[PDB]
């Protein structure tokens, strides 16, 4: 394939027990990967993280309402996959569809996410170059100078990670189209 | 022109010199913050403090940082200096209050997220003043990179020393790209 172009780009997205990873740990990852006009080249391995019932029967409020309803906090008992399991076979799908300190993250508010990679998943992470590609920097943006752009993005729920990052991507070429002059 | 104070729209701007890059271990050796409004124009620039350290601190950061630091007299504003972090921390608290409402703003800047980092662990009370959100001017960079790198001839790169010019760097950086890369 034309993997490994040098302009690729990894895009992710976390579910986690919640806000503050000091206690705080990983449910779900995914990831994909575009070309850098945005073309969808690869769903890469999806993965629920196992944690016991005292981890997942003991988040905050949001966490219990929200992965509960979306079958999330089931999916966590059912799998028995490690982290350093996910750790392995995330970058090793990343390692083959772009190099070595090319690709920024990417998603919406994506440092949030790096603060757990960073922690959990070092391995993971130093594939990374340093840098963020934040969505929300560009919503953020668009919220001060062009408001209206904001009717052409789509907000449809919360889902999987999966759906998360589609989002994302989506939101992204919204901007892509009608806030960015090409 | 404290007309502008207290508008929602308002975004806070800042820079941080560190020890290095790992918060774990790493310590903050200067803060510097600049508000300007929802256009870019810049509204007020903060108390800039290099943070006090001892001898023991200053002299076994990494090898980078003794030079880059010791290149720029970061590290001799840092020996001179008796300010506290907690002291740094109240005057940040009290200079973005009153030109911003809490919750509303982004943390502005290039690489933010970085600084957020040692942000929320050694100034939590300064970090809730912000929105959760960055406005992280290096991604725009690199949508920059591959979707028009001309434009980037156009940012003016220049010297670190001050925080504060960091700072004015990232907001000219951020105008530019307003200018040659925003449709609005
Ligand atoms: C919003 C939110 C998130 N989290 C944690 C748990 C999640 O695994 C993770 C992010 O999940 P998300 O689905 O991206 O969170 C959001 C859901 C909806 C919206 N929204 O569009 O109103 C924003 C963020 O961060 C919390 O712990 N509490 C919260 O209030
Ligand atoms: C409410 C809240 C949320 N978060 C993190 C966890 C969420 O995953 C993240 C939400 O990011 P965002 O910039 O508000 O919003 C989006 C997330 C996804 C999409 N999308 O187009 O798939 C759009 C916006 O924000 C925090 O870190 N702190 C918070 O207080
Ligand atoms: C680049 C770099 C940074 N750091 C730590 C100490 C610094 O105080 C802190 C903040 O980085 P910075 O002082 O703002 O340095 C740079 C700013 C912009 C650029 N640039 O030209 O893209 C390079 C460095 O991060 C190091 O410890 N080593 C480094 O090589
Ligand atoms: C090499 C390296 C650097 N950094 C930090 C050091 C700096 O604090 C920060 C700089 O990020 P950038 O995206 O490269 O920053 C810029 C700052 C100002 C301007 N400018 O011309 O206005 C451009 C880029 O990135 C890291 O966090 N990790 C690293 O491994």
């Amino acid at each position: 394939h034309m993997a490994g172009n040098d302009s690729n780009l990894i895009w992710l997205d976390l579910e986690m027990t919640g806000l503050e990873p000091v206690e705080d740990v990983i449910l779900e990852i995914a990831i994909i990967i575009t070309d850098s006009e945005l073309n969808i080249l690869a769903q890469g391995p999806i993965f629920a993280i196992s944690q016991t019932d005292d981890v997942l029967d003991n988040m905050n409020p949001w966490c219990i309402e929200h992965h509960g309803k979306s079958g999330l906090t089931q999916r966590c008992r059912d799998s028995e996959v490690s982290l350093a399991h996910a750790t392995k076979e995330s970058l090793a799908f990343v390692q083959e569809w772009v190099p070595q300190g090319k690709s920024p993250m990417c998603g919406n508010s994506i440092g949030q996410d790096r603060r757990f990679i960073n922690k959990y998943m070092p391995d993971f992470e130093d594939h990374f170059h340093y840098r963020n590609l934040d969505v929300s920097t560009i919503k953020e943006l668009a919220k001060r100078w062009k408001p209206e752009v904001l009717e052409s993005v789509v907000k449809t729920g919360a889902h999987l990670a999966l759906d998360a990052i589609k989002e994302s991507i989506a939101e992204l070429k919204v901007y892509r189209e009608l806030f960015f002059k090409l």
